[PDB]
């Protein structure tokens, strides 16, 4: 099953930079959301969930088909809360109705990471909306109650190795868990992209507690939290070495996250040899906007 990227007709870098800028302006404008976290973190999570349905074995799921717009995937229990990111992107899609759904959801993640001071993430256009019958069934996104072996095996389906898994999980510096969405609570209110997930794993005094939904999670007196799957990155000796590497090298973490995140957003897509090169969008700050 082959999904060939097809550039939206006549569009080029400038058109996508306009979409980027509308997303970024709205991120700056709509600042009250989720106790003043703003929409950055939920847009990063949306981009990952629309991508993380991919199965390398048969090329089902993945970001190409924009299938999150269909009720089966919109209503996936694993996606609870992402409706806020979808609603955020609705006026962007209205303004730019030519962009495909998969392009818009993945570009919403790139724009959020960059606007939150994260690394540049090269991004390629050309995902093409596919019909409702192509929507992947629920249950392809990962559980949070599990251990390192589960996380390792899970991510083999997405063709991610240990370093890619540890780098991608660094996005859990951002935003927070919400008891009503996932049965976990807490994390604070961070909306700046840094390597602090790894510093918090290594440096905080973690206690295994039960939350009000009767699920275990690791909490610190300082008010931080880690899901069991987060904490597993310091329980497994291979993951731990990489957590220490990223805790000690911001640039390395930025570069590795950028590559893994682009890869995640592009899994399943065949780019023609004459496709445009990946675009690197300028931030609003770089543009003086
Ligand atoms: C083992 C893999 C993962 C598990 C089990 C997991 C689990 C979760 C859970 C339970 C939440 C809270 C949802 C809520 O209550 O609103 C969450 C939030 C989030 N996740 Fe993950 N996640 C994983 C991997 C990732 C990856 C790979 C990324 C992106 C690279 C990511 C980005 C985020 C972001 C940015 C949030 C915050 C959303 C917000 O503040 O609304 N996650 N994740
Ligand atoms: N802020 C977070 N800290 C640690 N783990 C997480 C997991 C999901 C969302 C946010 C966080």
């Amino acid at each position: 099953l082959v999904h060939v990227a097809s550039v939206e007709k006549g569009r080029s870098y400038e058109d996508f930079q306009k979409v980027y800028n509308a997303i970024a302006l709205k991120l700056r404008e709509d600042d009250e959301y989720d106790n003043y976290i703003g929409y950055g973190p939920v847009l990063v999570r949306l981009a990952w969930h629309i991508s993380g349905t991919w199965d390398k074995h048969d090329n089902t799921g993945g970001s190409y088909g924009g299938t999150y717009r269909f009720k089966k995937e919109f209503n996936d229990p694993s996606n609870a809360g992402l409706q806020n990111g979808f609603k955020f992107l609705e006026p962007i899609h209205k303004e730019f109705p030519w962009i495909s759904s998969g392009d818009l959801f993945s570009l919403g993640g790139v724009t959020a990471v960059q606007e939150m001071q994260g690394p540049k993430i090269p991004w390629r256009c050309g995902r093409v909306d596919t019909p409702e019958d192509t929507t992947p069934d629920n249950g392809r996104l990962p559980d949070a109650d599990k251990d390192a072996g589960y996380v390792r095996t899970f991510f083999q389906r997405l063709n991610m190795n240990d370093r890619e898994v540890v780098a991608l999980m660094g996005a859990h510096a951002l935003g927070k868990t919400h008891l009503k969405n996932s049965g976990y609570e807490g994390g604070g209110a961070n909306n700046v992209f840094t390597n602090e997930f790894y510093l918090n794993l290594l440096n905080e005094d973690w206690k295994l507690e039960k939350n009000d939904a009767n699920n275990e999670q690791w909490d610190s007196k300082s008010g931080y939290m880690m899901l069991p799957t987060d904490y597993s990155l310091i329980q497994d000796p291979k993951y731990l070495s990489i957590v220490k590497e990223y805790a000690n090298d911001q640039d390395k973490f930025f570069k590795d996250f950028s590559k893994a995140f682009e890869k995640l957003l592009e899994n399943g897509i065949t780019f023609p040899k004459d496709a445009p090169s990946p675009f690197i969008f300028k931030t609003l700050e770089e543009q003086g906007l």
